[PDB]
């Protein structure tokens, strides 16, 4: 399903990554926000709602969607909360793997999170990368 | 040419808005940024770059892209300047047309800018929209 994406936060170095996964592809978006809250999972979303076709998000804590400014930017977007494993699992570790690897690489942790993603979404694995994929998955939806 | 994206700085409200455009398409990426600083645009370039085959970057301003941090960001990421209009002018006073319509739909800016890209890049033009002639071009860039 092209549409569906899971949105969740990890924690490293006393800071908060927000890592989104579309799940049909494994291309991951992120950003390292200053806080957990309901105003930046709301701002993330709108972002990425006018950047890709969201049309459902999942999460593996269904709390984080709770907040009224949640529920308004999801109003606004025209999103739905997705209600029904693997590759999710295997995109947060392998991410937090490669910042580890690249973390050496720049002061900040948020320039080493934007490298993990870059080289995360470039990877071919076979054996086209998540971003061909979800580029193909896309364009092969909007023509019918 | 897909991998030639524009990148430049307005001003709105005191606030400074980072505009980036994917040329052959119309396409636009933008975030509120809290100063117009080549910290900034070096960490919008890496997120870019992961997230979209960025080759060339132009700007209206060259002297945006000469300090130290944006040189290691285009570095890292194999991104060179390009060296050689009509789209670029007309998408950014229709960024800021559409967010002077919707800026009542929000209290900061920063949220009418996401409104404003989202609405931008879904905006069928006949007749596909900018998002989905990115998804088109890059998708055949793809397979040869
Ligand atoms: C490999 C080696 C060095 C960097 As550099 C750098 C800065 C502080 C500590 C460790 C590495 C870097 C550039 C831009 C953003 C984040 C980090 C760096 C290397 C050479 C010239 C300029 C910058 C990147 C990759
Ligand atoms: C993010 C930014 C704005 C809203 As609204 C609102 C409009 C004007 C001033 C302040 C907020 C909002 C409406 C209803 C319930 C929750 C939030 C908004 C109102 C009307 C149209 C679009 C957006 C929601 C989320
Ligand atoms: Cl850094
Ligand atoms: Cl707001």
């Amino acid at each position: 399903s092209p549409g569906i994406w899971q949105l969740d936060c990890t924690h490293l170095e006393g800071k908060v990554i927000l890592v989104a996964v579309h799940v049909a592809s494994g291309y991951i978006e992120a950003e390292v926000i200053p806080a957990e809250t309901g105003q930046e999972t709301a701002y993330f979303l709108l972002k990425l709602a006018g950047r890709w076709p969201v049309k459902t998000v999942h999460t593996d804590n269904g709390s984080n969607f709770t907040s009224t400014t949640v529920k308004a930017a999801c109003w606004w977007a025209g999103i739905k909360q997705e209600f029904g494993q693997g590759v999710i699992e295997s995109m947060n570790k392998e991410l937090k793997k490669i910042i580890g690897q690249v973390r050496d690489q720049a002061e900040h942790l948020k320039t080493a999170v934007q490298m993990a993603v870059f080289i995360h979404n470039k990877k071919r694995k076979g054996g086209y990368s998540a971003g061909e994929r979800i580029v193909d998955i896309i364009a092969t939806d909007i023509q019918t």
